[PDB]
C-alpha cells in the first residue's frame, strides 16, 4: 500500500466521492494525518458514541443510573432494533440500551437514550458544553442519515469528531468508570469489530463505531495501534459516491492498510 495521504487520494478519485479523515494520538490528541478535516460529513450511526457519552456524563453527575430499568412500548420501536425487539415484556437498563445502540446499532435503543438527554437539541448542547462548537445532531436515529447535499443537519467533521472522542475517553471530563465503559462499548462492538479483526494482522487493537447512510455515506470511529494498543483515534468519513457498500468498505481498509503498513510517522 501507498502512503496514507495517497491512499486517501486514490480512493476519493476511485469512488467519485468525498474522504474526510483524521489521524490523531489517543494519549495527546498529536494530529498526524488530515483530509479534509474541517468539512462536514453526515454522522449516521457514529453519533452513538457521542449519544452514550452524554448518558454516562448524567450518570457522573447523579442524574442517571446504568442500572435504571426503562420500559417501553412496541409503538416506540423503529426500524433495525435486534435487541430492544425482545424486551417488550420486560424492558431494558439505561447501560444496556448503551451497549445496543454502540454494539449492535440497535435505533430504537438509541432514541429512548436520545429523550434522555434532551433529544437532538439536548446532545448538541451536550457537545457544546464540552467545547465541540461543530458537531449537531437534529434528528432521531432512523432519519438522520439521509445525506442530503448541502444539508447541515446530523453533521460532524473528522477534526471535531476526533476531538470530542478523545474528550469523552480521556480528559477527565467523565469519570474513570465512565470512560473504561464507553471504551469497552467500543471494543465490544459486534457489527464491525469481529470482521475488522478477522483481516488485521497479528497485533493490532481495534475498538470501533461503524455508520452507513444514502447517498453513498459510510464512516467510522476508531482507536487502533500495534502491541495491542489503542494508539490512535482514526476517524474516516466518506459521502456523495454512488459506489456499492462493498467497495467503500474496501476503499476504507485500504487506507486502514496504509496506515498499518506505515505507521511510524
Ligand atoms: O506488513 C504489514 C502487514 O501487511 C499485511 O497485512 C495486511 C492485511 O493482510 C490486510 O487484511 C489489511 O487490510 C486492512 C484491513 C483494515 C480493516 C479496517 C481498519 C479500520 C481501522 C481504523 C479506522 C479506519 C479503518 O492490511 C494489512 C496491511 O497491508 C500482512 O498480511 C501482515 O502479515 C503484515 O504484518
Ligand atoms: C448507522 O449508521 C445506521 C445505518 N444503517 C442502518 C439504519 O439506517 O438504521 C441499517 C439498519 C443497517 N445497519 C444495521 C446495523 N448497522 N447498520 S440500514 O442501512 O439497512
Amino acid at each position: 500500500s501507498p502512503q496514507p495521504l495517497e491512499q486517501i487520494k486514490l480512493s476519493e478519485s476511485q469512488l467519485s466521492g468525498r474522504v474526510g479523515m483524521i489521524e490523531m494520538d489517543l494519549a495527546s490528541g498529536r494530529t498526524l494525518t488530515a483530509w479534509r478535516a474541517d468539512e462536514r460529513f453526515p454522522m449516521m450511526s457514529t453519533f452513538k458514541v457521542v449519544l452514550c457519552g452524554a448518558v454516562l456524563a448524567r450518570v457522573d453527575a447523579g442524574d442517571e443510573q446504568l442500572e435504571r430499568k426503562i420500559h417501553y412500548r412496541q409503538q416506540d420501536l423503529v426500524d433495525y432494533s435486534p435487541v430492544s425487539e425482545k424486551h417488550l415484556a420486560d424492558g431494558m437498563t439505561v447501560g444496556e440500551l448503551c451497549a445496543a445502540a454502540i454494539t449492535m446499532s440497535d435505533n430504537s435503543a438509541a432514541n429512548l437514550l436520545l429523550a434522555t438527554v434532551g433529544g437532538p437539541a439536548g446532545l448538541t448542547a451536550f457537545l457544546r458544553q464540552i467545547g465541540d462548537n461543530v458537531t449537531r445532531l437534529d434528528r432521531w436515529a432512523t432519519e438522520l442519515n439521509e445525506a442530503l447535499p448541502g444539508d447541515a443537519r446530523d453533521t460532524t467533521t473528522p477534526a471535531s469528531m476526533a476531538a470530542t472522542l478523545r474528550k469523552l475517553l480521556t480528559s477527565q471530563r467523565l469519570s474513570a468508570r465512565s470512560q473504561r465503559q464507553l471504551l469497552q462499548w467500543m471494543v465490544d462492538d459486534r457489527v464491525a469489530g469481529p470482521l475488522i479483526r478477522s483481516v488485521l494482522p497479528a497485533g493490532w487493537f481495534i475498538a470501533d463505531k461503524t455508520g452507513a447512510g444514502e447517498r453513498g455515506a459510510r464512516g467510522i470511529v476508531a482507536l487502533l495501534g500495534p502491541n495491542n494498543k489503542a494508539e490512535r483515534i482514526v476517524v474516516i468519513y466518506l459521502r456523495d459516491t454512488p459506489a456499492s457498500m462493498a467497495e467503500r468498505n474496501q476503499q476504507i481498509a485500504g487506507i486502514g492498510a496504509a496506515l498499518i503498513e506505515h505507521w511510524q510517522r
